[PDB]
């Protein structure tokens, strides 16, 4: 009989697995496998699809080796089945010889300050969510009227918020954007949006290109006071690293430019954290506290808050200080990093569950981090699976059909393949009249109208 | 006040993370440590001390940096206090800001076949603790008279077994080794011994420099049949990486040198495994088997049993096929890697408790191999303590001479730095007439008598 694995999560973590799995039963005599896959929502690829900007088709191509792969018929998807709902770990560690857990990092980090959940306070993941028509942020509905919108934190997701804020609508209506985000960004209410990094342009977490692109905002200026940039040489940058170097040399440029007024505005502040979010019933202002640089012997320069305060008027303040994982019924977790704990991707006490992805390593990383990731768990997968059957250990199972039935009977509206496939031929048909890569359904309502029709 | 730090364990990773802690506080301003070392035994270093070969005086020399360290007024050694019997984890988490385990692998892998407990089978562990004079292993007193012993593992603890048994006992009359294994070497009982790898010479995890000094061991003939070694070529060392390169060009000048009649032998046989130990009693003879190499898709290479059996008198058998962690009580484990589960350090789910050394990675490398896992440990903590200060966390804390009176309230019997000291001249000095760098107290009473005299 062919091994039988089951991998929890559609994502790219996940789909590098399937690969890795594959095509060791491809090189390897004697070595059979067959790989279910699991996921939550009716549609794959995880953030390839719902995280990965709109203006990002390239970036999102990656999904043609998913494709790829999927064509296997040694593989089979089950989407709109949610692991620790329909059915449990425990269940699929005795149904499958080993279980994949590649789930990402489905909440937000929160910033813990007064104020916070106030209406018009939300996280990137919220915010993504919505503007990407995943079905679980369809009602975010952020109100988007308002002049002024800030942005936490420096990470290249902040930069993706901002970004989709000031960018023409004409641009975002030849993109797979959310009919809904569209509709609130048409009318051009948001004239500036504030950056806010609580440590300096040094430490900054975003990477160069990521940067460069805002050049390409027509009319938007980027605004940077050259007193956020003075006293930062190229020593110090270079001492840092070369992505460093580069992006303080971009941050100079947009420095060195004047601002024009009535011009829509992204502005980059450095040293400074949201201390409160005030309004009568939802966000009016945020407070602002200035920091500065200080060790505090670990290796990493620290924030320290100098007590110093402004306020600002803003209508929106968008929290994008991290994603976060969510633990699963059944599995171990470390509340703190989010993350599933593990030996060399085998999680804590299990003989046959793996993680790989953002799950096991947090969230860091571009899409092409998790192939290695993936592979080195597959590695150690399959090491066991082979010392199991060197000591005949191996589980005793028509399985494939018996699994299929009782996910059926667990999830009468589980999304196979085929159906998949109805909701993406019918997403990108929509597209076609005014040239968008796809027009998403929204809601699982009218996901599960077309995929079960 | 400072912070108080408890470290569990005084071998190599508690030592670099000790002067890892005390350096931090030495090179940042408003940052004081204070380092309470809790140890099991009387003595510190754990395996420089109890594990290293004795003909191998050198490489224990990095004691040295430990004195120096343990020089420092900030710092404290609690020996003879066992964590997990006179003080729970639990209580040590809330008498300190942060605790790091560095308590190694205690105890044995086994080879899970029949046989394996009749006397004379012994895993290195056991022997290693014997010939070092660890007083757990004391009374271990293996029967070292009969002809022929077998050693199963291709690691460089191995090495030191074989070469132990077969090193001129007048050589190791001037070494630390323990004074009841020199009287049992003596006599030069063993005539043969017999390495046995399941893999192949490309497989082995020896180290080239530790296959090399066995060619000093005078009149001894190590012995291995050209048939180990023919169809590997230079191509498959190098395929595989340096070390191997150099490994297998040793292995060769060993198979190109017929052995001598009558003289002492050191055999190396590969693509073999234990498959049972025999005897009435005790240890009389082992089946072994013969293993071909096949892949298993993991990209490592699996010995598999060929059926092939022969059977070899034996009078002992030492399984060196690694050590292995113990689960502390109070904290998580991991039962298959012998670890406790971490993420960058910290044990899953604590806020302030730490791993750091073998029990964190499992029992691989050199002793250098534990200075950047402490390093990187101790700046995880470091962060998080300062993360818990800009926060106003910390927590609220005569500090020291409370919890030091507290653990002699636990243990009256603890060894301070002071004690350590007295057993420390008292070995060196009896070591003096007979020129041995220290003749070792061998018992937990006898190291008492002394220390706390
Ligand atoms: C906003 C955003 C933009 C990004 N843009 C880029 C970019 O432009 N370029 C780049 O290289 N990288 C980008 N990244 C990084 C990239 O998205 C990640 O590296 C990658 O997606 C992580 O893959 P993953 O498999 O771990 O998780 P995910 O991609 O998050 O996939 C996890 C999957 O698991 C499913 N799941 C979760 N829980 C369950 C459950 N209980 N049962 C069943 N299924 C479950 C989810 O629905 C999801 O489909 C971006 C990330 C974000 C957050
Ligand atoms: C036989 C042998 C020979 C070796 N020879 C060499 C060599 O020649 N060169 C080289 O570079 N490396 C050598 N090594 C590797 C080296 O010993 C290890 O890398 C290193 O010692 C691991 O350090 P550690 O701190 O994790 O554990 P250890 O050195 O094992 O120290 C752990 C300490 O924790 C204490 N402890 C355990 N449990 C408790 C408890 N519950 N409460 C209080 N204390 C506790 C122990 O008593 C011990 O003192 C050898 C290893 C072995 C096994
Ligand atoms: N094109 C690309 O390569 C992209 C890549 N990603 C990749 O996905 C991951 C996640 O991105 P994301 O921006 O969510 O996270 P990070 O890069 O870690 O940045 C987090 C930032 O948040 C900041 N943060 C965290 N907590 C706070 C508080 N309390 N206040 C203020 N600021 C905070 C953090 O600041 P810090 O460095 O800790 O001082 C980062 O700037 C990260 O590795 C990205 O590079 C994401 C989007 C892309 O477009
Ligand atoms: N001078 C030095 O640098 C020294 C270094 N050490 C270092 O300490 C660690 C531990 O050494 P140790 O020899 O205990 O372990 P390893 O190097 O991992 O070698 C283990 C070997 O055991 C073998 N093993 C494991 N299970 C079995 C079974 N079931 N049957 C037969 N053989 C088995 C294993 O074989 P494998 O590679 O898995 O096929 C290794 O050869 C390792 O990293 C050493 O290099 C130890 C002693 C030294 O002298
Ligand atoms: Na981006
Ligand atoms: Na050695």
């Amino acid at each position: 009989r062919p091994y039988y694995i089951a991998i929890v999560g559609s994502g790219p973590s996940a789909f590098f697995a399937a690969a890795s799995l594959l095509k060791a039963a491809d090189t390897t005599e004697d070595l059979d496998m067959a790989v279910d896959m699991l996921e939550m929502l009716p549609t794959p690829w995880g953030l390839v699809r719902s995280g990965v900007a709109p203006d990002q088709p390239k970036i999102k191509s990656i999904s043609k080796q998913f494709e790829k792969t999927a064509e296997d018929p040694r593989f089979r998807f089950f989407g709109n089945v949610v692991v620790g709902e329909h059915v449990q770990p425990g269940e699929l560690s005795e149904r499958y010889d080993a279980v994949i857990y590649a789930v990402g990092a489905q909440s937000d980090r929160m910033l813990n300050i007064p104020g916070e959940d106030l209406p018009g306070s939300i996280a990137a993941v919220d915010f993504v969510g919505w503007y990407n028509a995943h079905p679980h942020f369809e009602q975010v509905s952020p109100d988007l009227s308002g002049a002024r919108a800030v942005v936490i934190g420096n990470g290249n997701v902040a930069l993706d918020v901002a970004r989709i804020l000031l960018t023409d609508p004409d641009v975002l209506a030849r993109t797979d954007i959310a009919d809904h985000a569209l509709e609130s960004l048409r009318p051009r209410g948001i004239q500036e949006v504030v950056i806010v990094g609580r440590r300096g342009p040094l430490q900054a977490a975003f990477t160069t290109l990521e940067l460069r692109e805002l050049a390409d905002l027509d009319g938007v200026d980027v605004v940077i006071d050259p007193a956020e940039l003075d006293g930062i040489t190229d020593e110090d940058a270079a001492a840092v690293g070369k992505v460093c170097k580069q992006n303080i040399k971009v941050l100079r440029g947009y420095a060195d430019r004047e601002p024009r007024p009535g011009h829509r505005r992204m502005v980059f502040r450095f040293l400074t954290s949201p201390i409160e979010i005030k309004g009568k019933r939802k966000v009016e202002r945020i407070v602002l506290g200035r920091n500065e640089l200080v060790s505090d012997g670990s290796g990493r320069v620290a924030a320290k808050d100098t007590g110093e305060r402004e306020e600002l008027p803003a209508q929106l303040v968008v929290r994008s200080v991290g994603y976060r994982g969510v633990p699963t019924p059944g599995l171990p977790f470390d509340d703190q990093s989010g993350t599933i704990p593990n030996v060399g991707g085998r999680i804590n006490g299990s003989p046959n569950e793996y993680v790989v992805g953002w799950i096991k390593r947090g969230p860091t990383g571009v899409i092409g981090t998790n192939k290695k990731d993936a592979q080195d768990t597959v590695d150690t997968l399959i090491k066991n699976l082979g010392n199991a059957k060197e000591g005949a250990e191996c589980k005793s199972f028509d399985h494939a059909d018996q699994v299929a039935d009782w996910l059926a009977a667990r999830q009468p509206k589980l999304v196979t393949s085929a159906h998949w496939q109805v909701i993406d031929a019918f997403e990108r048909a929509a597209g076609e009249p005014h040239g968008r890569p796809r027009v998403k359904l929204a809601s699982l309502a009218e996901l599960l109208r077309i995929g079960l029709g």
